[PDB]
């Protein structure tokens, strides 16, 4: 395999981390290939769940706990710390909140969160590589509690970063916030990509096409599929009680992605940097509730 940039996987991984049996598990946790039968049963359907009162409270809880875990990860971002170390802390933090780390064994994904450095777009596998000053790194967290998944991610600076990294990260966050600002009953899902691409393009950046936002609730990924790029053909209209993510991945160079031999790590084909931010959203009568909002600060970690 010809790698697209400087990053390489750093093996072996530590033995898979166990989740105590008292923590409730999603269907795929114990499937040999990590397949989710509940998800497969709805594969290719475009109908969107309207959450019940009980569902909304369940989503509120797991989304709050997921934010807590992302904040744990944020505190560990420094030169020399390996992404494996971040994942261990994350794994323990999920357990401490009586949650299952949703990525663990999801379609055999080996770790409990995704750590995406520099040219990795998404789905980076936590490994023995120490973070380097100048790096940017996304940590993507999803927790499962009482039948519900909650999903967020932020990109972080490792020590001092160059002006381009600052611009990419700032712009990506601005893309996310502009899209969220447009969310309310009656807006088409396909509209969000128009807003996101307009802003990214205005700042000399491109928009990943192969990976999208998604419905989430009792399933990790379900309808709607939410592309982040302009003139896309996403199906559906926002309604009060819909829950979904917006998680735009934006790139310094071209939009094209490819996957490492590990079957997971998505990287820019040109080896230039990519950044991502993600929230889980609940559509309300007036707009939307950001379920994964940071509670003790108005701003994401990179600003702070
Ligand atoms: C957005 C997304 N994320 C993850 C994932 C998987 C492991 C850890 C974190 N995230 N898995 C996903 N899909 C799991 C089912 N298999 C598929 C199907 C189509 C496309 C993909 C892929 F690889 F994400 F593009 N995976 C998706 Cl759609
Ligand atoms: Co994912
Ligand atoms: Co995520
Ligand atoms: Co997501
Ligand atoms: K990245």
């Amino acid at each position: 395999y010809r790698y697209t940039g400087k990053l390489r996987p750093h093996y072996p991984l530590m033995p898979t981390r166990p989740v105590p049996s008292y923590i409730q598990r999603p269907d795929y946790a114990d499937h040999p290939l990590g397949m989710s039968e509940s998800e497969q049963a709805l594969k290719g359907t475009s109908q969107i769940k309207l959450l019940s009162s009980e569902d909304i409270e369940g989503m509120r809880l797991v989304c709050r706990l997921a934010r807590e875990v992302l904040d744990v990860a944020a505190g560990m971002i420094k030169p020399g710390v390996t992404t494996e170390e971040i994942d261990h802390a994350v794994h323990l933090a999920c357990i401490a909140r009586n949650c299952y780390p949703s990525p663990l064994n999801y379609y055999n994904f080996p770790k409990s969160c995704c750590t995406s450095v520099n040219e990795v777009i998404c789905h980076g596998i936590p490994d023995r590589r120490p973070l380097q000053e100048g790096d940017i790194v996304n940590v993507d967290i999803t927790l499962y509690r009482n039948g519900y998944h909650g999903d967020l991610n932020e990109t972080f600076f490792v020590g001092e970063v160059d002006d381009g990294a600052r611009k990419l990260v700032q712009t990506t966050y601005e893309c996310l916030m502009q899209a969220i600002d447009a969310v309310k009953p009656g807006v088409r899902y396909r509209e969000l990509g128009n807003i996101i691409q307009k802003h990214a393009q205005a700042n000399g950046f491109s928009v990943v096409r192969s990976y999208c936002g998604h419905g989430i609730h009792k399933l990790f990924h379900t309808a709607p599929n939410v592309p982040h790029y302009a003139k896309n053909k996403a199906v559906g209209v926002m309604k009060s009680g819909h829950v979904f993510t917006i998680e735009p991945m934006i790139c310094e160079g071209g939009w094209q992605d490819e996957t490492w031999p590990d079957g997971w790590t998505a990287v820019t084909r040109d080896g230039k940097r990519s950044a991502q931010f993600e929230h889980t959203l609940l559509v309300t009568d007036t707009g939307c509730e950001i379920l994964t909002r940071r509670l003790d600060s108005a701003r994401p970690h990179f600003m702070s």
